[PDB]
């Protein structure tokens, strides 16, 4: 009746010594929570960050809000953080006629999905979200200002999430082509009712999230093996978000009850996160939520040697899509394999494995151009184009391994599942641009072999 909850997702309890290392934590728990899409963690009791900051100094731009189910919402004035969490709370106090603490969580929960299916209701809210700048830092503890003995034991904690990206265990690391919006931490400063749609991470990438301080978020989840079930149950009821985005800053994104997806037969789950909790998503999980009250959050994409073949996939499914990529993956995988010398040996040996079904794809589809009659060939540094000028015109994937070119439309390429798409001409008039020859490429995997040992 009106509302009801889905099960609750798992909850860990990591001792001292499973905590240690993130990431052969969450290999462990792997099998577990990829069946919820969500789970969360909470670190042993002793393990606490300091968070210090001045309320008065910290400002940021808000972004509003409308809240009504299955209106298009984009993905990605002043305040400071004081003058926010006065605005935020006397919101709560007046919405409710209650002291903030008092409201239970089960009653808000209740009352967000009755507001966003009210047509007549137009209740809108404030939120800050941003990476981190000079007017607005992460809430770990950074290198600059002289730090106390006790912030400094959290410097280098793999569950700082400023570290996370460029520990070892982790792909993103090595890679230098600097896509910004993957490798730095986001941080979100919340109030009652404040949400983040229905979504997947960019590139099937995980994300791990931790509440600093305030009142609860509450999490929706989904598991990566219901991903296109869901979208159909979407496509069905708001079919707007589907029309082709004209950029990556188009996604159209939008608030659903999962009472909807639950009753079509879609796995969902909850959970309320607390401060000074994680949660985690696993790959192509798609989760949305909300608010309980002020609060304030930190969240980091990443990517481990598990993900490697789904990013092979998802950079696959984004070209069926025509989406735009954020990075190539082929250019992250030789980049890797260029240090194969100071590479983890586990990453070496499950980047050689992906290596070597890339080599293979390649060969085949340059055979295919060859045999329709694209003769002519040159070398080519993709790497040093900017990324927007080097999509192919037709699916706007990001190429780097080889495109096609032609003399008629100067700058233009495609890749080569689209060499009908470029232009009119005769193919003798094409060129085959490529990185490597397939024997530059052989001995690229076989360091990672070596390495591998
Ligand atoms: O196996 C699960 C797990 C979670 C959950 O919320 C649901 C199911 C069935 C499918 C939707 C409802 C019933
Ligand atoms: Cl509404
Ligand atoms: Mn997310
Ligand atoms: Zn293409
Ligand atoms: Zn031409």
């Amino acid at each position: 009746s009106m509302f009801l909850p889905p099960p609750e997702c798992p909850v860990f309890e990591p001792s001292w010594e499973e905590f240690a290392d993130p990431f052969a934590f969450i290999h462990k728990i792997r099998p577990i929570a990829e069946q919820t899409g969500i789970c969360k963690v909470r670190p042993p009791p002793d393990w606490q960050p300091p968070f210090a900051c001045d309320v008065d100094k910290l400002h940021f731009t808000p972004r509003i809000q409308r809240l009504n189910e299955l209106e298009a919402q984009t993905r990605v004035r002043d305040y400071t953080l004081r003058t926010f969490g006065e605005m935020a709370d006397a919101f709560k106090s007046d919405y409710f006629n209650m002291p903030v603490h008092m409201v239970p969580t089960e009653l808000v929960e209740k009352e967000f999905w009755r507001l966003v299916s009210t047509i007549e209701e137009d209740v809108t809210v404030e939120y800050g979200a941003d990476i981190a700048s000079k007017e607005f830092g992460s809430g770990f503890p950074v290198r600059d200002i002289k730090l106390s003995p006790e912030e400094e034991e959290y410097l280098d904690s793999g569950w700082n999430l400023n570290n996370m990206p460029v520990m070892e265990q982790s792909v993103l690391a090595h890679i230098t082509a600097d896509i910004c919006g993957m490798k730095l931490p986001w941080l979100y400063v919340g109030m009652c009712f404040s949400s983040f749609c229905w979504h997947i991470e960019d590139h099937w990438s995980y994300s791990i999230n931790y509440l600093h301080w305030g009142e609860p978020k509450t999490w929706y989840g989904v598991p990566g093996y219901a991903a296109e079930q869901l979208e159909n149950v979407m496509k069905k009821l708001a079919p707007e978000l589907f029309v082709s985005q004209p950029d990556l800053l188009h996604q159209l994104v939008t608030i659903m009850n999962p009472n909807t997806l639950m009753t079509h037969e879609v796995p969902v789950y909850r959970t309320n996160q607390c401060a000074g909790e994680f949660v985690i998503t696993f790959p192509r999980a798609y989760h949305s939520g909300f608010n309980q009250g002020f609060n304030f959050a930190e969240a980091v994409n990443f990517c481990t040697v598990d993900w490697l073949p789904l990013g092979r996939q998802c950079v696959e499914h984004y070209r069926l899509l025509h989406r735009y990529c954020v990075f190539s993956h082929d250019e992250m995988i030789c980049k890797m394999a260029s240090k194969a010398d100071v590479l983890d040996v586990v990453v070496a040996s499950t980047v050689q494995k992906d290596m070597a079904i890339m080599i293979e794809d390649e060969k085949a589809l340059r055979e295919t151009v060859r045999k329709l009659g694209v003769i002519d060939s040159e070398r080519m540094d993709f790497e040093l184009l900017p990324d927007d000028e080097r999509q192919c015109v037709k699916c706007k994937t990001t190429c780097f391994m080889s495109a096609i070119s032609c003399s008629c439309k100067p700058g233009l390429l495609v890749c080569l599942h689209h060499v009908k798409e470029l232009c009119s001409c005769p193919p003798y008039k094409y060129k085959l641009r490529y990185r490597y020859t397939l024997d530059d490429l052989y001995p690229m995997m076989n360091a990672l072999k070596l390495r591998a040992e």
